[PDB]
């Protein structure tokens, strides 16, 4: 029933790197998603005490959202694009795993995702 912890956005010891494709991943890829009418969801963590969802962190052990990674990027967390990438996809993942095909919720992750392959397709190469 309770919320843990959001995941990490600070970690001084860890290694990170300021690279053209993480600039990609906030200014293009970021910033599309974050603007979309379906984004309002994904924008925090899910807060399963006000959504009632007691389940959520029972079958959710990798949660994932915008909020997240929008700090990440800002706060020049990674080391690399793979690593955002991986949490972008973790985020969709766990919408796909957690809810039922057709559910609202599944049509905005749908929608959102549609967009990140579009421009992760774009990709810039490393510089
Ligand atoms: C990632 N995520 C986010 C939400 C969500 C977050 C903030 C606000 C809202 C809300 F309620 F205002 F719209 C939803 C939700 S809500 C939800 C939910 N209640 N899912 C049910 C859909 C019907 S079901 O039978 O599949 C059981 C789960 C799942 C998620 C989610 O994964």
């Amino acid at each position: 029933s309770m919320n843990p912890p959001p995941p990490e956005t600070s970690n001084p010891n860890k290694p990170k790197r300021q690279t053209n494709q993480l600039q990609y991943l906030l200014r293009v890829v970021l910033k599309t998603l974050w603007k979309h009418q379906f984004a309002w969801p994904f924008q925090q963590p899910v807060d399963a005490v006000k959504l009632n969802l007691p389940d959520y962190y029972k079958i959710i052990k990798t949660p994932m959202d915008m909020g997240t990674i929008k700090k990440r990027l800002e706060n020049n967390y990674y080391w690399n694009a793979q690593e955002c990438i991986q949490d972008f996809n973790t985020m969709f993942t766990n919408c796909y795993i957690y809810n039922k095909p057709g559910d609202d919720i599944v049509l905005m992750a749908e929608a959102l995702e549609k967009l990140f392959l579009q421009k992760i397709n774009e990709l810039p190469t490393e510089e």
